[PDB]
């Protein structure tokens, strides 16, 4: 079973050393220590509506995930969305030994599920590139769902959603 903990400013060489490993680069630029250190920043994220958790198990930290506030990301970024209460994620996982084997799933599933324990949360959504078949299915088995593309400031995505409706039918 994966948890989900706050990340804070002492993960931030762990999340240098993991935003370096090429399973990650090849989906994620390669950042140097101070590039992670301005922009991973807990209260830098902060400033564009994003949180960072640190994914656990068996106490071992084994990835990373983001949510946002889509309505608070400006430059560009979901620039038609006008309902607050929708949140985007994003995820990896550290060790490229651990990719395959249903853990990217659980750390979606209770990524989905912390979020929708803000009562103000509407909709959860994910923007995997077209490429990105692999997270595709692994958002798809987390109770996604395929809506179309979307063009974004970092290229075209496969927009999918989930929302509050679907994940109160589905978490029985
Ligand atoms: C995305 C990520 C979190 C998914 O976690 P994961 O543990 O690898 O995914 P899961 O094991 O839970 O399941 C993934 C599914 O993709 C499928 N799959 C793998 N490679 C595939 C491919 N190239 N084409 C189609 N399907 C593929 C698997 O079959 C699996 O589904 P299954 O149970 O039906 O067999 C992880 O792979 C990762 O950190 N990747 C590197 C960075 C990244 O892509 N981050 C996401 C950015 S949107
Ligand atoms: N899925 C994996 C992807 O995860 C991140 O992409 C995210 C952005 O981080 C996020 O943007 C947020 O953070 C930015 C700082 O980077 C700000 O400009 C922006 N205002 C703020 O809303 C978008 N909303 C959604 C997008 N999927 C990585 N960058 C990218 O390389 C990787 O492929």
């Amino acid at each position: 079973s994966v948890t989900l903990r706050l990340m804070t400013e002492h993960d931030l060489a762990m999340l240098y050393e993991w935003l370096n490993r090429s399973h990650i680069v090849e989906w994620w630029a390669r950042p140097t220590l101070a590039d992670v250190q301005e922009q991973y920043l807990p209260s830098v994220l902060a400033q564009e509506s994003v949180t960072p958790y640190i994914a656990m198990l068996n106490g071992e930290p084994i990835g990373y995930a983001q949510s946002y506030v889509a309505l608070g990301s400006g430059d560009g970024w979901w620039e038609e969305e006008t309902d607050p209460g929708v949140r985007g994620i994003d995820q990896l996982l550290a060790n490229a030994s651990q990719l395959g084997k249903g853990l990217g799933t659980k750390l979606v599933r209770a990524l989905v599920e912390l979020l929708f324990n803000d009562p103000e949360v509407t909709k959860i959504q994910t923007d995997p590139s077209p490429s990105n078949l692999r997270a595709i299915r692994c958002y798809e088995k987390a109770g996604f769902e395929r809506q179309g593309t979307v063009t974004t400031p970092d290229g075209p995505a496969v927009y999918m959603v989930q929302t509050r409706q679907a994940f109160e039918r589905t978490r029985s």
